[PDB]
């Protein structure tokens, strides 16, 4: 470590070691030069010029420089032009639209600065707004969202390396602040030296994608000690590189306001200060880049990790108070839990019995457990070796601790975060001001997984595969990189006849439907050949897009895809309208299952597999319930319309079929709604195979779902029903587990109105996330533009307050 950092410090190119460094990362590696602190972290005379400082003789020992060469040396204090040369401050400036990338000559593209804030809570762009101004200007004159939406765990790490990468932590491989892998062996923690090496990081982060295509990055870590204005002058520095070394992409991060809000209460008095400093430093940055000629050059992204809720230790829960084998487990606590066995070679740990035992046992109990396949699938969180089995999700503003001794053997904190990423408090902030973003344009929330691709077309790079919808969000965007096409259907329907007598069939099947017109026929004939196609068929049909079997099936009251590989419909849909009326399966009509006359017996369920399966019972797809007629409803006991359900899971499917889609239909002005089966045994988020199905109705080849879906659309402007919709749509979906008990609903004792609607808000989902585990594509013809199909897909409805 002999060597000087003379002319070198911040270097972006790396250097051999056994040498000495003179980077953010090398106190982390205790790597520094012994010059570095003397020459590369210079802090005297502060920050600014005062007037008097103005023209000054070039004193090398100063932080940075009021003199004459400083514009040109790259190194003036954020003020200078402002104090020596009577500019405004950025702030001050009017705004003025950024048609056309105003650059210096020698800038091939427009820089992207990205302004992370850790802790940045979405509602601080109203409530601070007072003590923002900079912050205010970047919102008010750029693009911004109302909030943004974190990742689970809304943890600092998960949350920067989804911005980074587009990816699930599931995904990434960053699934906690702390992490235990059981292949590594190996504990990764905030404090310490594992999480540094490159092993735990996967998918591809914006800078190695900028790399590796001819685009140079600034660094995306800043060590602790470097103070925030140190940090702005080195940015500034870069800049003003020469053409062939300077980067496109920079990265800033803020401490604050999270530093504080752990501290205070995301509202404490104490955190008008950290709001005032980060302005600042906004100030500072775009002073600066205003006086290299680039405020109206740079794209800036301002954009936090997650938000911040009150949190106190007396709002602990402790697990010593739910088990007795306490000591048998490992939890990594707080604002979620994760528990393993203690140890491995222990063949006497049960994770049955430690959920059993932390299930609705405390009247007001403010966490609930789940083994990770469990958890809501809009969390994406099971997908990774690194997350244990079991999982508690905890109650905004609440912990878990595993004894009390934990909690005053290590009250502090008034703040915490890492809660379920619906929660209001968790979201966060984004804003874009730049030529390249929208002028004065508000656009709908979304979420931080989709900004990847946003980043890298911001830039002229191709993305890494990832798992944002690119398009989703080209409304942010004055110009766009991006054009997305639907993707091709792979597997076209069939469209069956009658091929098949009644007789043909031994499903072991009855319905007690034999009863004694010419118009009357042909009306019906019309009905099994798309007659009311358009009435149920909304959108045009899904499209399958992987290789498989299937049958269109037309109905009166509903239209199906059928499969002949899973025996069931992929899709199921059907319009309500706001004056359908309800009626009852009529008595004789109970245990009705009719055959199919268009399908094979032997593409068919049959009813004995039912009968000699304990467990399993079964519902339909298109509820009886709904019919238009009585002889319409005949076509809902169609055995083409079955599907395997736990008579658990029938008391949450009856109740939405019978009570809540009415209820929509009322509301939303009639609804259409797709619904059908999902599998995903290898809890991946994506569709199984045939040979990954672990389950079937007992003695036949009937697929068992681990999930059902429903997307429920209709007009935004509800005063035109779903059927004539002129203008945008509105969704709300969800993918309900098919689970053999109610054990998540700790209510569910009491009426289905108690408690089912409660269920389905927690599984909530966007059409997206069904997508990928159906394999299907929806809204292949609306009237509407592709993007804004896309940011349909993506929307979540979530069910929070405002
Ligand atoms: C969100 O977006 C992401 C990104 O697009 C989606 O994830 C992708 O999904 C693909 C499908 O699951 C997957 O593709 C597979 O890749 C296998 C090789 O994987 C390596 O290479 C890539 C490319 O550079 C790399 O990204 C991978 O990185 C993973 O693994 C390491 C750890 O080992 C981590 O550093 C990193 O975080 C990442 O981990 C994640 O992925 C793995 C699985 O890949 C998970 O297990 C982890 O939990 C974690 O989430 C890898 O370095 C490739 O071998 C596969 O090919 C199999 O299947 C094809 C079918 O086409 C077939 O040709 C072969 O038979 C082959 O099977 C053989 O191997 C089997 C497995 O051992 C064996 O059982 C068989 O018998 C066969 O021998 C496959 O193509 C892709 O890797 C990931 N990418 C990422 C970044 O995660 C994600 O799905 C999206 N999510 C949603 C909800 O939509
Ligand atoms: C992997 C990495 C470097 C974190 C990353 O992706 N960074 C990235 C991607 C983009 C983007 N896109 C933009 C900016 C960046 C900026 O990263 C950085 O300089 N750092 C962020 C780390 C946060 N941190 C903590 O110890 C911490 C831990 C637990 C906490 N709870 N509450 N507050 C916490 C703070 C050390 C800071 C170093
Ligand atoms: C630069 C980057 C990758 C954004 C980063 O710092 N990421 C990050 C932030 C935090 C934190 N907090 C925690 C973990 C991570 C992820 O770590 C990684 O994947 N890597 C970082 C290692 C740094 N490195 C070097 O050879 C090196 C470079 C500069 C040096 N100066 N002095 N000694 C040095 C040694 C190989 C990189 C692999
Ligand atoms: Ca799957
Ligand atoms: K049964
Ligand atoms: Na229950
Ligand atoms: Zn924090």
């Amino acid at each position: 470590t002999s060597g000087s950092c003379k002319g070198r410090c911040f270097e972006l190119q790396e250097v051999g070691p056994p040498d000495c460094r003179c980077d953010n990362l090398c106190k982390s590696y205790s790597s520094c030069c012994h010059d570095f602190d003397e020459l590369c972290l210079k802090t005297a005379r502060g920050w600014e010029c005062t007037k008097d400082r103005c023209g000054e003789v070039r004193n090398e020992e100063n932080a940075c420089h009021c003199s004459e060469d400083c514009l040109s040396r790259g190194d003036c204090c954020t003020n200078y032009q402002v104090v020596c040369k009577g500019e405004s401050h950025w702030v001050d400036d009017d705004c003025e639209e950024i048609k056309v990338p105003e650059c210096p000559a020698g800038f091939v593209r427009p820089p992207l600065i990205i302004f992370s804030v850790d802790g940045f809570r979405a509602s601080y762009m109203k409530k601070g707004s007072k003590v923002m101004p900079n912050i205010e200007k970047l919102r008010s004159c750029g693009t911004h969202a109302p909030y943004m939406r974190p990742v689970y765990p809304t943890k600092t790490f998960p949350n920067l390396y989804t911005l980074a990468t587009g990816l699930y932590p599931e995904s990434h491989g960053i699934v906690g602040n702390s992490m235990y892998d059981p292949v590594f062996d190996a504990s990764f923690h905030l404090r310490g030296r594992e999480k540094f090496n490159h092993r735990w990081w996967g998918g591809q982060p914006l800078w190695i994608t900028a790399t590796k295509q001819g685009v140079r990055a600034g660094t995306f870590f800043w060590s602790v000690s470097i103070p925030h204005e140190r940090r702005i002058l080195t940015i500034l520095q870069w800049l003003s590189l020469p053409d062939n070394e300077r980067p496109s992409v920079y990265a800033f991060y803020s401490e604050q306001p999270d530093f504080s809000g752990h501290k205070y209460g995301p509202f404490g008095p104490e955190m008008t200060n950290p709001l005032r400093e980060i302005d600042k430093t906004v100030g500072q940055l775009m002073d600066g880049l205003k006086q290299l000629r680039l405020h109206r050059c740079v794209n800036v992204i301002f954009v936090g990790d997650h938000g911040m809720e009150d949190v106190t230790c007396d709002r602990t829960e402790f697990l010593s108070n739910y088990l007795t084998n306490v000591d048998d487990i490992t939890l990594v606590p707080g604002t979620l839990g994760r528990i393993r066995a203690k140890s491995i070679n222990n063949s006497k740990y049960d994770p049955k019995t430690i959920i059993a035992a932390l299930t609705c046992k405390k009247p007001d109990q403010h966490f609930k457990p789940y083994m990770k396949q469990h958890l809501p699938k809009r969390l994406h969180y099971a997908n990774n070796r690194r997350i244990e089995d079991i999982h508690l999700l905890v109650d905004r503003r609440w912990h878990v601790a595993r004894k009390p001794l934990d909690v005053y053997k290590k009250c502090f904190f008034q703040g915490d975060h890492g809660f379920d990423n619906k929660v209001n408090s968790m979201q966060t902030v984004f804003v874009g001001y730049g030529p390249t973003f929208k002028y004065r344009t508000k656009v709908p929330p979304f979420e931080n997984i989709e900004l990847y691709n946003v980043m890298c077309d911001l830039l002229g790079l191709k993305p890494a595969p990832n798992n944002g919808t690119h398009g989703s969000l080209n409304h942010l965007l004055r110009t766009n990189t991006f054009r997305p096409t639907m993707p091709d259907e792979v597997s076209r329907p069939n469209y069956p006849g009658i091929m098949y007598l009644q007789s043909e069939f031994d499903l072991g099947c009855t319905c007690d439907d034999k009863v004694e017109n010419k118009l009357e026929e042909l009306n019906k004939r019309l009905h099994t050949k798309g007659s009311t196609k358009e009435r149920h068929l909304l959108y045009g049909r899904p499209a399958v897009l992987y290789r498989t079997s299937y049958d269109i099936l037309y109905h009166t009251d509903f239209e199906s895809g059928y499969s002949e590989i899973f025996l069931m419909p992929l899709w199921t849909s059907y319009t309500i309208s706001k004056q359908a009326e309800v009626s009852s399966i009529p008595e004789h009509l109970t245990n009705c299952v009719r055959p199919d006359v268009r399908v094979s017996p032997g593409f068919s369920q049959n009813c004995l597999a039912y009968k000699n399966d304990k467990q399993m019972s079964y519902g339909f797809l298109f509820p009886p319930y709904l019919s238009s007629s009585p002889e319409a409803k005949y076509d809902a006991f169609l055995v083409t319309n079955m599907v395997p359900m736990y008579p658990a899971f029938k008391r949450v499917w009856a109740y939405f079929q019978r009570v809540l889609v009415k209820k929509y239909a009322s509301e939303r002005n009639g609804v259409n709604v797709i619904s059908g089966p999902i599998f995903d045994y290898n809890y991946d988020g994506l569709r199984d195979t045939e040979d990954e199905i672990k389950q079937y109705v007992e003695g036949s080849s009937i697929p068992v779902p681990t999930h059902y879906y429903s997307i429920i659309t209709s007009c935004l402007d509800f005063t035109q029903p779903a059927d004539k919709c002129d203008g945008p749509l509105s969704v709300s979906s969800f993918i309900l587990p098919h689970r053999p008990d109610n054990d998540e609903s700790c209510n569910s004792s009491e009426d289905e109105s108690k408690w089912v609607e409660e269920l389905m808000k927690m599984h909530t989902a966007r059409v997206r996330d069904i997508e990928h585990l159906t394999g299907l594509d929806f809204y292949r013809k609306t009237s509407r533009s592709y993007s804004e199909i896309l940011t349909l897909k993506t929307y979540l409805h979530t069910y929070e307050s405002e």
